[PDB]
C-alpha cells in the first residue's frame, strides 16, 4: 500500500526568528548589489521562480516531492529542463548558505523567493522553517513541472495535483510580473510587463488592455505578442480565454491590495505543501525588509 509519506519539520537546532532574519538580510543585502544580473533586472524574479519550481514537484497523492526534502541540490533535479536557467539562482545563494551552514537547503530555497517578493515591494509573505534535507533517492522523477504550450484545462488540472482552486491559481501566475522568458531557457522570449523587479498587478492589466495576438517566435514556439513589446505563455493568456479565470483577473487587475493578500497565502501554501507542522512548531516568522530595519 502506497500511504501518504509524512514529513514532519524539525526546527534547526538551537535557531529562533533572529537567526533565520540574519538569512534574509543576508539575501536581500545580495540583491541590492548584485544588480547587474540579466541587464539589470536582478535576482529578484529568478529566486521566485526558484522557490516556485522546488515546491511545484509535490504530488498531493502520495506526499512526493515538495520544498520539504531541497532535493534541488541532486543532479537529476537540478538537470530538469524544465529548470533551466534556475542554476543562476543557485549560485546566487551558495555564498549565503556557506555563511548559514545550519540553515537547509529547502528552508534556503523557499526563503530565497520570500525574500524577493518582499525586497521587490511585494506583500509579506509568512515563512516556516523546519524542512529537512532527504537523500538523494528522493529526488522526484523529471516531468512534474508545468508546460506553458497548454490551455486553461491543463492549468486547472495541473494544480489540482498541487491543492490548489482557480482563485488561487490566478493569484499565482501573477508572479508572472516579474523577470522575462529567456529563449534559451524555455523557447519562449520577452518579458510580460514592463516593471521586471517590481512586484504590481501589473500582469493582469497587461492581460485585459493590451492586444495581443498569436506569433511564431524564433524557437518555433507559438505565443501571444502585444504591439508594446510583452508577451504572454499560452498557459498565461489562457487565464482569460477561461470564463471562471477571467473573472478573477479583473478582480485583480482593479485591485492590488486584494491581489496581494491572495498571492500572499497562495504563495506560502505553495512553499508548504507536504509538510507536517508539529504543536510544538513555531508560528511563522514575518521578517522585516531592509527598508523597515534601516539597512
Ligand atoms: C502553469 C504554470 C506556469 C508555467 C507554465 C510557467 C512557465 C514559465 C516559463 C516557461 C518561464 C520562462 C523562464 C525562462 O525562460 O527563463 C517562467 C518564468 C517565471 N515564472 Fe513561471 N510558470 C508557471 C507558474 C509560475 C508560478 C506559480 C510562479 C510564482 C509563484 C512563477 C514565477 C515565474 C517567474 C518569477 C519567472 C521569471 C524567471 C526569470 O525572470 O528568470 N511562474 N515561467
Ligand atoms: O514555472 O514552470
Amino acid at each position: 500500500i502506497t500511504t501518504p509519506l509524512v514529513h514532519v519539520a524539525s526546527v534547526e537546532k538551537g535557531r529562533s526568528y533572529e537567526d533565520f532574519q540574519k538569512v534574509y538580510n543576508a539575501i536581500a543585502l545580495k540583491l541590492r548589489e548584485d544588480d547587474e544580473y540579466d541587464n539589470y533586472i536582478g535576482y529578484g524574479p529568478v529566486l521566485v521562480r526558484l522557490a516556485w519550481h522546488i515546491s511545484g514537484t509535490w504530488d498531493k497523492h502520495d506526499n512526493t516531492g515538495g520544498s520539504y526534502g531541497g532535493t534541488y541540490r541532486f543532479k537529476k533535479e537540478f538537470n530538469d529542463p524544465s529548470n533551466a536557467g534556475l542554476q543562476n539562482g543557485f549560485k546566487f545563494l551558495e555564498p549565503i548558505h556557506k555563511e548559514f551552514p545550519w540553515i537547509s537547503s529547502g528552508d534556503l530555497f523557499s526563503l530565497g523567493g520570500v525574500t524577493a517578493v518582499q525586497e521587490m515591494q511585494g506583500p509579506k509573505i509568512p515563512w516556516r522553517c523546519g524542512r529537512v534535507d532527504t537523500p538523494e533517492d528522493t529526488t522526484p522523477d523529471n516531468g512534474r513541472l508545468p508546460d506553458a504550450d497548454k490551455d486553461a484545462g491543463y492549468v486547472r488540472t495541473f494544480f489540482q495535483r498541487l491543492n490548489m482552486n482557480d482563485r488561487e491559481v490566478v493569484a499565482l501566475m501573477g508572479a508572472h510580473a516579474l523577470g522575462k522568458t529567456h529563449l534559451k531557457n524555455s523557447g519562449y522570449e520577452g518579458p510580460w510587463g514592463a516593471a521586471n523587479n517590481v512586484f504590481t498587478n501589473e500582469f493582469y492589466l497587461n492581460l485585459l488592455n493590451e492586444d495581443w495576438k498569436l506569433e511564431k517566435n524564433d524557437a518555433n514556439n507559438e505565443q501571444w505578442d502585444s504591439k508594446s513589446g510583452y508577451m504572454m505563455l499560452p498557459t498565461d493568456y489562457s487565464l482569460i480565454q477561461d470564463p471562471k479565470y477571467l473573472s478573477i483577473v479583473k478582480e485583480y487587475a482593479n485591485d492590488q491590495d486584494k491581489f496581494f493578500k491572495d498571492f500572499s497565502k497562495a504563495f506560502e501554501k505553495l512553499l508548504e505543501n507536504g509538510i507536517t507542522f508539529p504543536k510544538d512548531a513555531p508560528s511563522p516568522f514575518i521578517f522585516k525588509t531592509l527598508e523597515e530595519q534601516g539597512l
